[PDB]
């Protein structure tokens, strides 16, 4: 299943709480909370390049599924982990007490990051 494309953020939930619990500066949280930008996925076989607009920052990350990767987090911190496919439409990984699920259903990509009882959910639509 092709994940490739550009996706417009439509709605999200718990941006503020989630950014607070990972330690993002309050200034950046205020500036970033209502920015609904475009994120992009470039897939090539098992390799993925993610360019993610989140608040006032754009972060680039890549990985090959199944292989270990180094990911840059929102605070800038770097973490070792691995990303796996769960089925044909779901990308799942974990780091820094966070479980992340990225599911693509047609033109809608749902991203759910759970940290404690905070569920940071982002819904985006293919453009």
């Amino acid at each position: 299943m092709s994940f490739s494309g550009k996706y417009q953020l439509q709605s999200q939930e718990n941006f503020e709480a989630f950014m607070k619990a990972i330690g993002l500066p309050e200034e950046l949280i205020q500036k970033g909370k209502d920015i609904k930008g475009v994120s992009e996925i470039v897939q090539n076989g098992k390799h993925f390049k993610f360019t993610i607009t989140a608040g006032s920052k754009v972060i680039q990350n890549e990985f090959t599924v199944g292989e270990e990767c180094e990911l840059e987090t929102m605070t800038g911190e770097k973490v070792k982990t691995v990303v796996q496919l769960e089925g044909d439409n779901k990308l799942v990984t974990t780091f820094k007490n966070i479980k992340s699920v990225t599911e693509l259903n047609g033109d809608i990509i749902t991203n759910t990051m759970t940290l404690g009882d905070i569920v940071f959910k982002r819904i985006s639509k293919r453009i």
